[PDB]
């Protein structure tokens, strides 16, 4: 499948769920991107306009795209494989309610997932996997990779 051919990656918020405040939004996604350069060689910066690799947009129902949401619960989120345009760019349903913590959806683990997608990366059928197809809170503060989604990426870069 596709990966990424250079080492320096931009993403864009495009724009921001009013279900959290706006720092923490940019914090859980600037966290979200660290976790995958932690084991590979990309850098991720953000930038504030223009074209960016990986637009990050919250949004509800049909948005533009063959990935339709489908309002509260069933599919949370959504991203395309790296590639030019669309690709890269992860969506998340605006009709999800997103948390800095517990409660509702998390921000950051559901976009480390989705993050994992823009990478190039697959399903996993490990349910310890960042990358298994069901949400499941855990420990935002203490969360690590599994050994699975390590050597799924790594497979990938580096
Ligand atoms: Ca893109
Ligand atoms: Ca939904
Ligand atoms: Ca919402
Ligand atoms: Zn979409
Ligand atoms: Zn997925």
């Amino acid at each position: 499948g596709p990966v990424w051919r250079k080492h320096y990656i931009t993403y864009r918020i495009n724009n921001y769920t009013p279900d959290m405040n706006r720092e923490d939004v940019d914090y859980a996604i600037r966290k979200a991107f660290q976790v995958w350069s932690n084991v590979t060689p990309l850098k991720f910066s953000k930038i504030n306009t223009g074209m960016a690799d990986i637009l990050v947009v919250f949004a509800r129902g049909a948005h533009g795209d063959d990935h339709a949401f489908d309002g509260k619960g069933g599919i949370l989120a959504h991203a395309f494989g790296p590639g030019s345009g669309i690709g890269g760019d992860a969506h998340f349903d605006e009709d999800e309610f997103w948390t800095t913590h517990s409660g509702g959806t998390n921000l950051f683990l559901t976009a480390v997932h989705e993050i994992g997608h823009s990478l190039g990366l697959g399903h996993s059928s490990d349910p310890k996997a960042v990358m298994f197809p069901t949400y499941k809170y855990v420990d935002i503060n203490t969360f690590r990779l599994s050994a699975d989604d390590i050597r799924g990426i790594q497979s990938l870069y580096g």
